[PDB]
């Protein structure tokens, strides 16, 4: 699945049609970002830029010039084509071949933006700019309405309005198009497979950091040669760290491991966590926290649909944690009581649930408390877990255990669809799949 | 192997060593670095800092005072211990276990820095610092020595000189100790296991990227998690681009792929070069151009000893490849002469060697054109190359063709060691290889 | 003359009135400027925070809050009162006395400004913010937008809007109360005082400077401290220099002076030129590129009327300007195509007149070419003058004359009301004036 | 009086005989000032760098190169000249005029300063920069080390020692050469004839800030066209405020009025304060205060030589005080013990002297609590004054007095040369000088 060249172009006109006549909206792309002396990490397009363009350089702005209601043109700002540089540090697109590649109008080189931009500026109302995104940015963009705001001699006028594009933008990546759902179907599916491979390769004495050898392989030849975010293999005690990214320590036997981990395919994160035996099965003790995480997703993916909110199933949830949790002898007293107490909130300290998309923690308004109702294209995780401390003055089996099991969904007219089944969570079809491995 | 406790308190004194009395020198460590929005790229800490420290943090800053040239002292600011932001993103060392356990004498909360920075460079003469490397520490250290300059009625004084510490500290980079270059061997040989193995998957049909996933599993199985550099996969024409980093196309029987991958290992960076057949068998055309690079590397590794330069051994690779060249008619006239005109320029277009250490492109003075003499422990790599552009105007053939072969040294007392050879590059062996994975 | 308590609420109120609902309004005040080292120069207010207060301390901001049409509100930041601060550097008005004094709702610390500022904008729609005025203003504004984009889980929401309230603000600066006008009167008398003391005072062998020290002695004794901008004493072919403002030179029996000098009274910029005989006779030379500039100014002051424009009165100064410079064989050719060629700019090479106000080349649109047409209200100069550099090739007679001749004035609703024509520019009349004081 | 050729020369070279070989010295003017939208405050050229040139001219660098110790050169960055410009601003050196009017070697067009300045630089070990003086200057610095740190290939050095020059500068500043005595006696003729015609001109009636036009027109006349620093005329409670520059107040019979102030001549400070009463007779109380300043100063006046420090003469000062001040019962108990407990410090709250040159708060180290020895040539004020509060709990007729007696001295090899004495300061004289106006 990709996106198409006419997806771009309807998201473009979709922010011009909100735009206001007379105005240019400017979208930048990321810069490069240094490793270490002159290595460089693997370039990544800024989200909003890249939603735009498809387009993955560096030193490249998009303007999008709205004259009226019925007359709008881009303008691309990118690298010049230059053979040396090429020859070094590979192909560029340059300036001939962008219009028809990007579906842009004009481009330009890049080297000319300071003596260009005002010019595209000059007489306009407003100007859309992500202020404080990129400093770069800000700099170019000061720069143009300055040599504008003083250049009344020859006839130069600046836009007076400065709006924030990001609020409208986040707003338009909140909802998912059929396509982008397609590319996070397959992005969840990609995922789901590493997670599998995961489970079926463990085995006590491999360290942490072997299984997430396997999902990065795993992730690369499906095509997904990076991950949406850093990953997580928390065995032991290090399934109680949230975002525990040192998998440094061996699996031992008798252990649970928690794994984190999300592909990034054609842009879109994949996102799942699954928590299982280091050695295949599950002890009571483990059995028992794990439901209490099990029943609160089980119960999250019938809840979910239009109409409900993140913080109405949330609620649902904390009920589903405190009884289970008063059950074993972890907390202690009324229900009810302990609920509106927060109770829960040492054991589970973070959301159920963040919105998804070109972003792992994806853009969009939450509502307070993330109460907004939900609507049909939008995607979210469900990540319930129960992260029980070392030290924390409960019955001794239950310390240092750390679960989380963690779904993507996407909002449909009738409920959702789950994009991440295709991995086991139900704790005997876990066993089952590697028991099944390890003979083979 | 690892890097001991008392090499880092040998550093560090070797440092010392060489500062004024009546001084500090400051290293401070890399921020951390967004990849996309709220997502961080793994941490990768400044090599300088690592250097002095193999302290894996961000917000700390190392100090050494040298009061007289029998008095000396270490003070380290780094993050203060906090159970909500462990919980959340990882365990930190803290100010009670850092002097034990990274050998320092103190140790301050990084929050605290503008407070006490300048009442460490009161009094002294002489501040070492490296100004530019990073605008956080620049603004640290600046707004400390106004302080002190500002201070006169509080009895405050400045450094009046301000000394860059990275040439110092970049020529001790520039010579191994035997326990960094035990660390090198590991790096180098795990990196030819991962060359290996890319040779024996290579399949026509799979791409690019896929040989890259191979690589960076065999990185991540013996411990090296990362690469040193971003991987290169060039197959076909792809191999002219020198830094291609695409790994995007599919691999077609008949070309050649080049590989240009390293692991990163306890910091120290592996750097090897292989090409060869995606299909097994070189052809003759392909054996024509390899053979030239093969015998340059060759030459160069039975050249490199104590009391040669890169530059020296440098012009005997242009005299092998303007004489191969010749021969299949790829250039034109009398060798000497077109030597003179450096006629190879448009086919080897880099140098053949540069240092290696912490960084893949290490630190240390080359001299002019690389004629600086080499000594024992320095560590360089050997990468020959021939790129004949798909349009050349040369024999049709030829058109088309990357090759590079990369090893890496260390000068011992009596030539070198190659630590990167436990990897095949006689194209016999490369197709032996090759035919036996494919049995199986 | 000053202006009223009331007339600085009417300016709010007149810019509250053109602001959006939802919306707050930023004015700083300017910063303290160095001279030399710990030594500042004499504060001077920025002139539109000046205009909304009439409060002479930095460090201060003035917020004008409108939640809707009939609800809006004032916050000022400014020093707390500070008894060692206060001895040392003179009295604070403090937050307890601004309400009252200034006519504010609520003052509140400067010191607190980036704790309470967020606060202020969290929720409204528009700020209106003057960016790039000031960098410390800048700073400010930027750092509260970000706390509040930033603080969704806060419940805070930033203004996606900013707006530039200069273009608002300087169109109401363009049109002068009758309060305004009868400080701009007086600062006139003033001015017109000034100069006529400086041609009663001058006699060949003083300096430019003594002049200046005239003028500025008598600026002072009216109330107006300080000069408007740097005066400009030119004597013989320091004339022809525009900004002569070095002074530095002997005033020598037969050459011309000409007097550029303003008082600053009340904040409003007085300013006038004079140029006159340095012995109190124009010779013949002298008189003939005198006339042709008091000939301009004079029409210019008969044309002055709302409907012209600057570019209409100045197309009948150039036609004077040619004919006077042809007939005197300082130009030659035909008149009318002379005009076209923009023949007098060698000699008449900057506009004949400009706004005036709180700052000298004062504030508002003057359209293209300065084609804006006139209303009741502006005030601005009237300054035609001719300059023949020393080497022009013209009859020597005329080389190195700088004349220019300065009134400013007032648009009435049938002309203009002449603010400085209390100081003579008749050539007879400043001949008598010198003859009389020579008695003283 | 003024300073030669040859003095800026000597200056010039004693600052690079301290300078290390290799090296060079950076020294940067001021920037323009804005005081208001376009308008700019009169020109103060950095004292430094005025110090080393006498060039009044922004956007300049003098940079002093020393090869080794009989091998030094000069080159000066400075405005090309420009005809547009100088019709318009005033007249440049430009580059062909300033080597033989400046005595530089060699002058550059400071539009090409990123471009030269690295070349200067290149190979030098030692550089001497005023960081954080200019931001400006840091940037173009910074700058030139960067192309030099990176241009290895280019066989570019950077030299890695910055030395702050501002100590040796300021060492130097310090000792008053013959030539900068003669100016500085000059501005202390000059400063002191306007106190005296302050005094005599002074009325009832008339406000504060018209003794400060009659001050400054005295300071104009003998082409001290400038202040050394904002004028101070405080009557009445006023004079409790030690730098009340406001002036607005109605002079009233009764009062006392305290002028501080000083012209700017050739670059030097005279600084002089005088008390005296408005009607032009002191009142008993008034008396009594002004008679323990006077002796404070006169004291002072004795015991300044040689051998002697600030911090030895303040402990005479303090002693008179506390007496005084005992028998006035404005202070109650033993004299000694008072003096221990520092009980004149609400009556006497600032220092006794300070440096005095270029900048009227002169450069140069005081050594702790100004106890530095003082030897010939040093320059410096001698000003008690007593402040006592409109609401000290002390006897009535005391209350709102400020009183300070300001002189300047030269410490010559046998005591000091009083530079400010031809103005009275005896009451007795004050009141005749006063008397004899009156009649104017
Ligand atoms: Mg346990
Ligand atoms: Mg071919
Ligand atoms: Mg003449
Ligand atoms: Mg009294
Ligand atoms: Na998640
Ligand atoms: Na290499
Ligand atoms: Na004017
Ligand atoms: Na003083």
């Amino acid at each position: 699945s990709e996106i198409s060249r006419q997806e771009f172009q309807r998201r473009r006109q979709a922010l011009v049609e909100q735009m206001q006549p007379g105005s240019a909206a400017l979208i930048f792309a990321a810069p490069e970002v240094t490793r270490s002396a002159d290595s460089e990490y693997p370039y990544r397009q800024n989200s909003d830029f890249w939603y735009f363009t498809g387009f993955n350089e560096p030193e490249a702005v998009l303007v999008l010039i709205k004259s009226d209601d019925t007359h709008n043109h881009s303008v691309l700002f990118n690298r010049v084509r230059d053979l040396t540089a090429e020859i070094w540090f590979g192909r560029r697109l340059g300036q001939d071949a962008a219009p028809e590649k990007l579906g842009v109008d004009r481009a330009l080189a890049f080297s000319e933006i300071n003596q260009q931009l005002y010019q595209l500026l000059n007489g306009l109302d407003v100007v859309y700019h992500a202020q404080g995104e990129y400093a770069y940015a800000d700099v170019i963009v000061n720069s143009a309405l300055e040599k504008l705001r003083k250049g009344s001699r020859q006839n130069l006028t600046a836009p007076a309005t400065m709006i924030d594009w990001r609020p409208v933008v986040h707003e338009m990546r909140l909802f998912k198009s059929p396509e982008e759902i397609a590319v996070l179907r397959r992005a969840g599916e990609i995922t789901a497979m590493a997670h599998t491979r995961a489970m079926e390769k463990c085995r006590p004495g491999m360290f942490e950091y072997h299984l997430e050898g396997e999902i990065h392989h795993e992730f690369n030849r499906h095509g997904a040669r990076y991950p949406s975010y850093n990953t997580i293999v928390g065995s032991g005690e290090n399934g109680c760290i949230l975002h525990y990214t040192e998998n440094e320590c061996e699996m031992r036997d008798g252990d649970l491991v928690l794994i984190d981990a999300g592909c990034e395919y054609k842009g879109y994160a994949g996102d799942i966590t699954r928590t299982f035996p280091v050695n295949g099965k599950f002890t009571q003790a483990q059995r028992e926290i794990y439901d209490i995480v099990l029943e609160s997703l089980e119960t999250s993916l019938r809840l979910y649909r239009p109409g409900t909110s993140i913080l109405e199933v949330t609620g649902e949830v904390v009920r589903i944690m405190v009884s289970g949790l008063v059950k074993l002898g972890i907390l202690k007293g009324d229900v009810d009581e302990l609920i509106a107490q927060n109770a829960h909130r040492p054991f589970f300290m973070h959301g159920l649930s963040h919105w998804l998309g070109l972003d792992v923690h994806d853009v969009g308004v939450y509502g307070q408390d993330r109460s907004r109702i939900l609507e049909p294209g939008m995607v979210l995780t469900v990540e319930p877990g129960l992260y029980i401390a070392p030290d924390a003055e409960v019955p001794e089996q239950y310390r240092g255990i750390g679960i989380r099991i963690e779904d993507d969904i996407v909002i449909t007219e009738t409920g959702n669809e789950n994009l991440t089944a295709s991995v086991v969570k139900k704790p005997e079809e876990i066993e089952a799949l590697m028991v099944a491995a390890r003979k083979q």
